[PDB]
Order: C-alpha cells, then structure tokens, then sequence
C-alpha cells in the first residue's frame, strides 16, 4: 500500500518506474518511483502533532490533515508551529467551559487547539520572561481573524473586570469600520493588525495597544462585482433610527453612488442588527452618544461626498444639494466648500471629481485612525502581541494596496522561514550542538528586495516614489530596472511579481497618484476649522515609504519576541464547508513551508531546556539521580539523563541547555505525572 499522485486527490492510495493499483478506481497504473510516497500504519489516523508521523511526505500531511478535518478536527500541531483549516461552519469548540478544559494545559495534555497556543505562549511568556508573539498566516479567507480573536477571548479569560470586556469589543468596532466583503472573504480585513495586550509581572492583563496597517481607503468609494464597501456603511444605512436617518440626511442603498453594487446582502448577517451590535460594542468601548453620533455623521458626509457631480462645458455642479449636505454635515461653509473644489487654478470634472474622492478616502481613514486611537485611550511588564495581516489575495484587478497586501504577507512568510530554518540551527552551533547546516530550501529574500529594496538595486516601491510622467512611465521603468528579475514578468502598465503563494499581475493604473495621496489643502483647511470639533479634529513622505517604516518597525518588535506561527489553510474557494481541496491544501502546504517545518522540527532537536530546569522539573524521575549537594547543572542532567537511560540520539548537551528531539520531554512530562 502506498501514496500515489491523483487530480480529484492530491493523493491516492495505491497497492505497488512502478506499477500499482489505485483502491479507489481500481484501476491499475504505472508511475514513477520517485512520485510513490509511503503510507502510515493505521495507529497514525489523525495524529494530531505530524512531526510524529513515521513518514513525512506531502501525500501524508495531506491525509492526516483530510482526516481530522471531516472529523472536526480543525487544529494540528504541525511540529513547533500549528495548522487551521477554514470549517467555514461552526463548530463546538470555542465554548467558557473549553477555555476551562485548556487552562495551563500543556500542549501535550490536550488536542490542538487555537486556546493551547494562546495559553502556552501565555505561560511561556511568563515562564522566560520573554515577549510573545502569536502569529496567525494564511490567503485572504483563511481563518487568521477568527483565531485571532480566539486568542484574544481565551487571554481576557484567564489573566484578567471592564479592560477584558473592552477588550472583546475592539475588534467588533474595528472591523465595522475597517472590514468589507471581498470575493474572497465577506468579513474581509481591509487593514492588517498587531494587536499587543500589557500584562502585569503577576501575569494579569494590563493594557492593551492595537495598531493597524494599510487601510484600503480606495474601497470606500468603489467596489467591484458583488462586491461591498466598509460595513458600517451598510449598517448605519440599514439601521439607523428615523430620526437619525433623517438627523444625518441619510439616504437608500441605491441613492449613494460610494454604494458601487448597492445593497449586496451577506450570507449570515443582517446589517440592522450588526448596527446595534456595533453600537453596543462602542458603547462598551466607551463611547459617549454624541461621540457615536459624530462618528455615523462622518460615515454619512462620506457617502454624500460621493453624490456631489460635477459639470464639463472647467466644471461647474449645477446640482449643489449634495454639496449642501456635506458641508452640512461637516461644519463647512457650502460656497466656500464649492469655491475650494471648483477652483483652489482651474479645476476640471476629471479633477473636480479626483479632488472629492481623495477628500473621501481620506476622510474615512482619519475616522479609522481617530476611531483606532479612541479605541487605544480606552484600553490603556510583557506583553503578548497578535497579528492578524491582510491575507494574500489576487483579485481580477490588483492595484498598488493588493501590491503592499502581497508584500506583507511574503514578508511574513519569510519571517517564518527564517526563524523554522535559520535561527533555529543558528543557536544550535551557537550552543555548541553537533549540528551541520541543512539548507531546506526556502528563501523569499529575492522578491522581497524586488520591493523593499531602497538603495543599490532599485525596487519596485522605491522606483515608484522616484517615478512621481505617466503611471504608464512608471512600469516602462520598471521594467528596466527589474524586467528579468527572477520573481518578475513583463506582462494596460501592467507587471507581475511571482509571489510566494503565487503570481500576482498588478495594474499600475494610477499608482503615482495613490503613492503620493494629493489632497484639496483648500477644502481641507476648510475642515481644519469646521464649525464641527469632531470634523475639526479629524482634520487637526510618500505611502509607500510610510508604510516600509511601519513594518519595519513591527518585523523589528516581532523579532524581539518568541514567535508562534498559526498556519491558516483555507480549504476550497467556494466558501463552502465540507469542501477540502486537496491540491488548494497541498499547494498552501507548499509556500508556508509546512512540511519543512516538520522536518526541521525531525531531524533536529526543537524542545531544549537549561539545566537547572531540566534538574529540578524531573529529579524526581531519578532522585538517585545526582549526588546529595552540590551538582552543578550540566553534570547534575548528565547523570540524570543517564539515570534515565536517555537514548543518545534524543538529546545533545549544548552550552547552557539539553537540545531534545520531539516529543521527548512530553513523554518526561507524562512520565512525571
Ligand atoms: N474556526 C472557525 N470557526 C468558524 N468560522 C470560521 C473559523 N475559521 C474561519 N471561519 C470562517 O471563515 C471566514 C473568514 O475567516 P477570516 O478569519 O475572516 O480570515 P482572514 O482574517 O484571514 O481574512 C469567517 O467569516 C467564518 O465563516
Ligand atoms: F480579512 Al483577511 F486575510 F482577507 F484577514
Ligand atoms: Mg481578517
């Protein structure tokens, strides 16, 4: 019995250049040696760490993970890392009493699951006094939000009663604000974010910092087939009571042009409630009324802004209603307002037209930012961050934000890589382990310099920020300047970036204005001093360049923490349940790396403690272990080990620490109990 390639299946079982014979259709084949992968015996269904798996082969992975999905079973332990695959279904498992079930479990004492990560980098955090960091990976509908804020809900539940209770509301007013459905996702993230919760040296929560990355302003004023804009918008339109309907001059869904695809209804939510619910959770938040109100008002002068049209002949708007309402709605002065958009020079309906869009999309990511900041004051010894990016996506049409979408996420990849593969043998020579280097393969450096390369070779947001000439002009230079790069294709100033999980042809179509983000300073100092605080305060170098700051500052923050990567798979792409793709799956396994990262996790040794710790956790398992005195660390584990008839091939004796291959201290661990 073996594994042999399949279409339907990445993999079929196959009884044995070789000729066996598929189980399934019977039919009779004959392949390659190279494409047969070895089975397990039976006793490995649903292992739930694969690193225990006898043989580790893409063919097996697969299975294992094919099994406990159908069985429920979302979460695998996949080495040092962890594995989710998208139920697209609810499931049993997030329950209080499960948060009890797994209270400073040890990950070998309880099935995976997304609350073991959360409380063994808990308690790791505590344990080494050393910063965590859970980091959730996966294509854009994965599941990294869900288990983000499963993290959260397990922490608030154990270590902290109002923070904890503001706490679960962050995300409920962020992601109105900040989420849309996608084709790809319906609570899609259109912002990426690291969520960074303060504990006490006691362990107890303390504060809490959520920073967010790249908000997709482009989308509050356009969306493509079935297609819809942030939530919120959706929701104060859907459920606003009379009197603020007609309080914030609010109109149909069918009445806003920022309103692309009107009213496209989601699968199991209904807008008027999740108003309420948001509202509850501003609230909770926090929130004055007023505070509330002022924030749904500006929602709305982002919807009006989009009805204000304007006229060829310059441009003049006969119809000023819609002028009227915004700066009705935003304490500005609607001759001024006029005056400032029609004329700051000439202005024509083309840059009449540009001139109010770039005043919408920068009015939504102020209301964010100051909403996020709101948010901050109300929720503020280690601290535990949480990243929740904006998964890799490719939609028929890419723009400049799927460009830095992208970017992060083969940042984050690579982040991966890097700790798996070469920091992990790094401290192996580094503790003196007898260790030779194991190149698995699995650099992403090229294409990342493709992008974030500032000096020398000339990168693609660098050549950008230079470009700003046509945006035409800007992929011809491109190309000249990448062209062949390996992780490059000449392709409409059209380009393609061969990334990690696939290969992306971006549209460069108005990117040196979205790299620049002009504002109307007239109209916007307009705003600067509206008769409104709330607008006024809302309006109290490149992006591209700003954003390259802002990661570097987190890779920065991330490096000082202990990683744990949460690999999300999304199963198929019809959002459907019960659907797992096994080439979609094996594919994903493929560029995170997932089956390097069990090897790494094999043929090295990822569990390692300090000899102290080692002595005194399990003494016990030989109290006639060490001399009655004084023995020092390294020899005192040295008799111990023996004591305990170590295999030799299990552990390696390093500087400061024993390095113990997988699994081995869990079985010390159950053995001590
Ligand atoms: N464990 C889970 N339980 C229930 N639903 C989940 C789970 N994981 C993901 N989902 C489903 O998948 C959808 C999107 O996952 P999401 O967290 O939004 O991904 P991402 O943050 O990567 O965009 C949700 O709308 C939900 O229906
Ligand atoms: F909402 Al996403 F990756 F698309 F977190
Ligand atoms: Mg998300």
């Amino acid at each position: 019995l073996v594994w042999v390639p399949s279409e339907k299946h990445g993999f079929e079982a196959a009884s044995i250049e070789v000729t066996v014979e598929l189980q399934e259709n019977g039919k009779k084949v004959t392949l390659s040696k190279d494409d047969i992968q070895k089975m397990n015996p039976p006793k490995f269904s649903k292992v739930e760490d694969m690193a225990e798996l006898t043989c580790l082969n893409e063919a097996s992975v697969l299975h294992n993970l094919r099994e406990r999905y159908f069985s429920g079973l979302i979460y695998t332990y996949s080495g040092l890392f962890c594995v989710v695959i998208n139920p697209y279904k609810q499931l049993p498992i997030y329950s209080e009493k499960i948060i009890d079930m797994y209270k400073g479990k040890k990950r070998h004492e309880m099935p995976p699951h997304i609350y073991a990560i959360a409380d063994t980098a808990y308690r790791s955090m505590l344990q080494d006094r050393e910063d965590q960091s859970i980091l959730c990976t996966g294509e854009s509908g994965a599941g990294k939000t869900e288990n983000t804020k499963k993290v959260i809900q397990y922490l608030a539940v154990v270590a902290s009663g109002e923070l904890e209770k503001q706490l679960l509301q962050a995300n409920p007013i962020l992601e109105a604000f900040g989420n849309a459905k996608t084709v790809k996702n319906d609570n899609s993230s259109r912002f990426g974010k690291f969520i960074r919760i303060n504990f006490d040296v006691t362990g107890y929560i303390v504060g809490a910092n959520i920073e967010t990355y790249l908000l997709e302003k482009s989308r509050a004023i356009r969306q493509a087939k079935d297609e819809r804009t942030f939530h919120i918008f959706y929701y104060l339109i859907a459920g606003a009571s009379e009197q603020m309907r007609n309080d914030l001059l609010l109109e149909g869904f069918n009445n806003y042009t920022f309103l692309s695809n009107g009213h496209v209804p989601i699968p199991a939510q209904q807008d008027d409630e999740m108003f309420q619910e948001t509202l509850e959770a501003m609230t909770i938040m926090g929130f004055t009324e007023e505070e509330q109100t002022s924030i749904l008002r500006v929602v709305s002068s982002v919807l009006q802004l989009g009805n204000i049209v304007f006229k060829k002949e310059q441009a003049s708007m006969p119809d000023n209603t819609a002028a009227q309402k915004v700066c009705h709605l935003m304490g500005i002065n609607v001759t001024d307002f006029t005056r400032s958009i029609l004329t700051p020079k000439a202005q024509t309906k083309e840059q009449a037209d540009f001139a109010i869009e770039a005043l919408a999309k920068a009015k939504f990511e102020r209301l964010f930012r100051w909403i996020l900041t709101r948010v901050n004051k109300a929720l503020d010894a280690s601290f535990l961050g949480i990243l929740d990016i904006a998964g890799f996506e490719i939609f028929e049409i890419n723009s400049f934000e799927q460009l830095c979408i992208n970017y992060t996420n083969e940042k984050l990849q690579q982040l991966f890589n890097h700790t798996m593969f070469i920091l992990e043998q790094e401290e192996y020579q580094r503790e003196g382990i007898e260790w030779n280097f194991i190149d698995f393969g699995l650099d992403l450096q090229p294409c990342i310099e493709l992008i974030e390369r500032p000096t020398n070779p000339p990168g693609v947001l660098a050549l950008l920020d230079e470009e700003c000439a046509t945006d035409t002009s800007f992929v011809e230079k491109l190309i000249q300047e990448q062209g062949n790069h390996a992780k490059f294709q000449k392709s409409k100033t059209e380009f393609c970036i061969l990334h990690y999980a696939g290969k992306v042809t971006y549209n460069a179509s108005a990117w040196l204005t979205k790299n620049m983000d002009p504002l109307n300073d007239n109209v916007t100092s307009l705003l600067n001093q509206s008769s409104d605080k709330f607008v006024a305060d809302l309006w109290k170098r490149t992006v591209g360049q700003l954003y390259k700051e802002q990661l570097t500052k987190l890779m920065t923050t991330l490096r000082n923490t202990n990683p744990n990567f949460v690999r999300c798979i999304i199963p198929n792409h019809e959002k459907r349940a019960g659907k797992l793709d096994a080439h979609l799956v094996l594919e994903q396994l493929r560029c995170n790396g997932v089956l390097e990262g069990i090897r790494i996790c094999r043929q090295g040794f990822p569990n390692r403690i300090v000899f102290q710790e080692f002595r005194q956790r399990y003494e016990i398992l030989a109290a006639n272990a060490i001399p009655k005195g004084f023995m020092d660390g390294k020899q005192a584990c040295i008799l111990m080990i023996k004591a305990l008839e170590l295999d030799p091939n299990l552990y390696r004796i390093g500087q400061s620490k024993i390095f113990f291959r997988t699994g081995v201290l869990a079985h010390l661990e159950e053995e001590r109990d």
